[PDB]
């Protein structure tokens, strides 16, 4: 298929490590070959939270020209998941050229069916270099007005850089009595709401566990709202 999806947001803290985590082993589990991309330079969390906690060679070596991005794809204990992990030590964080981010991730569309890549938020340099090296994105927020509209705005901002928008993911709902409805949050973001991720203590163990709660505890609200989540992801090919 290779079909790369920028997984983005307005804020950190939103659950694009969460999501691309979880999205990748339940499209794996479809029988759909995925590269999850960490594509967050300065926070790379994404390899842990699939439990490749080793890696020697990571995207920032290949970005710093040091390595072929080839020897940074790693497998992991999910079918069908594997990954391109990021170095977590600040000397790799200096070195890698988040400029090369689009042309290096490009080159691996012919091999996977998806590419799923973290990124981190914002509009800065790092978030846009990653951002921009998918073809479609995903918007990750949560029910803050000000986490919605700022998402928006990044999604209007992939929109006008060419990149399809498929919709958005309503992450953490549920977390406070104060948080806006689906119906509500759909009709701000001005985009198709593809899924409620709700807030989920098992979504959290996942994490800390290093296997995605879609996985790990199957049967919870969390596991299976990725589930949905993956077979939506599915029909907007
Ligand atoms: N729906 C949820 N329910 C409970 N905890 C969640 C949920 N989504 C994310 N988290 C937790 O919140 C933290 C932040 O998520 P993360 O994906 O790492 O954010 P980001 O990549 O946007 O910075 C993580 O520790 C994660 O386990
Ligand atoms: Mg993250």
């Amino acid at each position: 298929m290779g079909r790369i999806i920028s997984i983005v947001s307005g804020k950190g803290g939103t659950g694009k490590t969460t999501v691309t985590a979880n999205l990748s082993v339940a499209l794996g589990d479809r029988g759909r070959k995925v590269l999850a991309v960490d594509g967050d330079l300065t926070m790379a969390n994404l390899s842990l939270v699939l439990g490749v906690d080793d890696p020697d060679v990571t995207l920032h070596d290949v970005l710093a020209g040091e390595a072929n991005v080839e020897d940074a794809i790693y497998m992991t204990q999910f079918d069908n998941v594997y990954v391109l992990p990021g170095a977590v030590d600040w000397e790799h964080v200096l070195k890698a050229d988040p400029r090369k981010l689009p042309e290096v991730i490009k080159s691996l569309k012919d091999k996977f069916d998806f590419i799923l890549i973290d990124c981190p938020a914002g509009l800065q340099l790092d978030a846009m270099s990653a951002m921009l090296s998918g073809e479609e994105a995903l918007l990750v927020t949560n029910p803050e007005i000000s986490c919605l509209t700022d998402t928006m705005k990044v999604g209007i901002v992939l929109k006008k850089a060419g990149l399809a928008i498929l919709g958005f993911v309503l992450n953490r709902y549920g977390r406070s009595d104060r948080d806006i409805p689906p119906e509500a949050a759909e009709d701000v973001m001005e985009v198709p709401l593809l899924a409620v991720i709700p807030e989920d203590p098992a979504i959290r163990e996942g994490t800390l566990e290093g296997i995605p709660a879609v996985k790990y505890k199957p049967e919870s609200k969390g596991a299976k709202a990725f589930v949905k989540l993956a077979e939506e992801i599915e029909k907007l090919a």
